[PDB]
Parts: C-alpha cells; structure tokens; sequence
C-alpha cells in the first residue's frame, strides 16, 4: 500500500499541504520561512498539494503539469540556509504528528521530507 493509499488519497495530501501551510504562516518560530512566501498562498498551496499527490503515489498531478521536481534546481533562486530548513522541518513535523496515525507511515514521511529539506540546502 502507498503513502497516498494510507492517508486516504487526495483529502489525505490536500490536509497535508493546507496544515503545512497553516501552521507556516503563523507560527513564530517560522515567520522567516512565512516571509519568503508572497501572498496570497491560494497558488503555492494548490501546487505543493499536486506534489505530494505523486510524491506520495497518487496521480502524478505535478509532473503532469509542470514537469519533473528538480525540486533542488526550483529552490536555488532563494537563499536556503540550515535555519531555514529547520523551520520547514519543523512545520512539516508538526503537520504529521496531526495529519498521519499511523506511527510507522509518520516516522517513515518525516525522515524522507527531512532528507529532502537537507537537499534544498544552498547557503552554509
Ligand atoms: C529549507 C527548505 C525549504 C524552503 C525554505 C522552501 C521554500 C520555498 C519557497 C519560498 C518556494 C516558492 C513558492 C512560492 O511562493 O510560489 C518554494 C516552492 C516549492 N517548494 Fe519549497 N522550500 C523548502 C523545501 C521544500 C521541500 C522539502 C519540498 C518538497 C518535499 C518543497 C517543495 C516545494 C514545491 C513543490 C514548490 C513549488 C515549486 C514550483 O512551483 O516550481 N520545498 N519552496
């Protein structure tokens, strides 16, 4: 069974993304991370929801409508340092803590976005 199958399919991903994005704009700690965003998030949310919709094994929402992720090369017209990261961490952490009941999928997704936020790193 896949990640999207678990969560409960596009309602699972599209809980996932609105949380994230919830959270980041109001939370202290990620204000930085808020601040790089300019508003409204109507666009950024509905695109990081087609992400994870084929990150997670879901249809391909992204790839299908803007192309491969390169999801390094797409972030290196912004400065991303390790406090950056942390602060995406740290909202995608809280948003699985909520968002996924099952202990194993939850540990499992954390360390795999946790990798992939270490990745975006381009400023040390
Ligand atoms: C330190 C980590 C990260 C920072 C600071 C960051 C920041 C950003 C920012 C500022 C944008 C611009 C979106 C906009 O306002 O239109 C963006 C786009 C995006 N981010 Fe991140 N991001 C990070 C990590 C990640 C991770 C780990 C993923 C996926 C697992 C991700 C997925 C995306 C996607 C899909 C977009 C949309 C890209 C596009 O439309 O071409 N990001 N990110």
């Amino acid at each position: 069974k896949t990640p999207y199958e678990i969560l409960g399919g596009e309602a699972g991903a599209l809980a996932i993304a609105n949380r994230f994005y919830d959270i980041m704009a109001t939370d202290e700690y990620a204000k930085p991370l808020y601040d790089m965003h300019p508003l409204p998030l109507d666009r950024i949310r509905q695109v990081f929801f087609e992400f994870l919709s084929g990150w997670l094994g879901g249809p391909d929402l992204f790839v299908a409508k803007h192309g491969h992720p390169m999801l390094r090369k797409r972030h290196m017209p912004f400065t991303i340092d390790q406090d950056l990261r942390d602060q995406w961490m740290y909202c995608m952490n809280k948003t699985l803590d909520l968002e996924v009941d099952n202990p194993l999928l939850r540990e499992g997704l954390k360390q795999s976005f946790g990798q992939l936020a270490s990745h975006m790193i381009n400023q040390h």
